[PDB]
């Protein structure tokens, strides 16, 4: 498999991994110039980010990775797009978009760049 | 002063993008430069020629998108990341949810897509 997917699919079962489990291990994948938009609305740098994530309401989830798309980009980054499912607690499972553009700094891949999605939703 | 940056420049490119493809889609290749990189339903497209080959080759006569969400963001590179989720009626096939992302770039004074991955939704309705 190219580098980038070598990469990418490392970072995104680390992600996920850590969103599972130990949640508040997702802080050291962000710097500080970070970005997240959660559900349409903006969350800027780390302390952002991780009091947002540390904030959802639920006390366990477990996400499934359906499809994951690699990419180099031209100034040396690299953009991971996904398409899954996830349960939270015992609510249904819903669907999610979930897009990350991870950048190397200091010898280590670090996100810059996040945007999740909940899918659709046909009812409730 | 209102309205961010990155909003802006996002949403007038997927406006536009949306509008040429449902149009005409073989002049979409003024979007795309020669680093580009294209994943259209996980099969890897490089380069403007390659891309403008994809895209004028899919097997549909007309085609309409519904963009139900997108959101922009500016990159440490000053770059522009947008992400759409939505819907598509091709011909008289099912209503299907996809995804799709765009890097945008600015060079020699000219936003230009580098980086674009589309991905159909994997389950329909019938």
């Amino acid at each position: 498999k190219p580098i980038a997917e070598q990469i990418g699919s490392s970072f995104i079962q680390h992600y996920y991994q850590l969103f599972d489990n130990d949640r508040t291990q997702l802080g050291a994948i962000y710097i500080d110039a970070s970005c997240l938009t959660w559900e349409g609305q903006q969350f800027q740098g780390k302390a952002a980010i991780v009091e947002k994530l540390s904030s959802l309401p639920f006390q366990k989830i477990q996400h499934s990775i359906t499809a994951q798309d690699h990419q180099p980009t031209p100034d040396s980054c690299i953009i991971s797009m996904v398409v899954g499912q996830l349960k939270a607690d015992e609510d249904p499972i819903m669907g999610f978009h979930q897009m990350f553009l991870l950048k190397n700094i200091n010898d280590a891949w670090v996100c810059t760049n996040d945007m999740f999605r909940l899918a659709l939703h046909n009812f409730g």
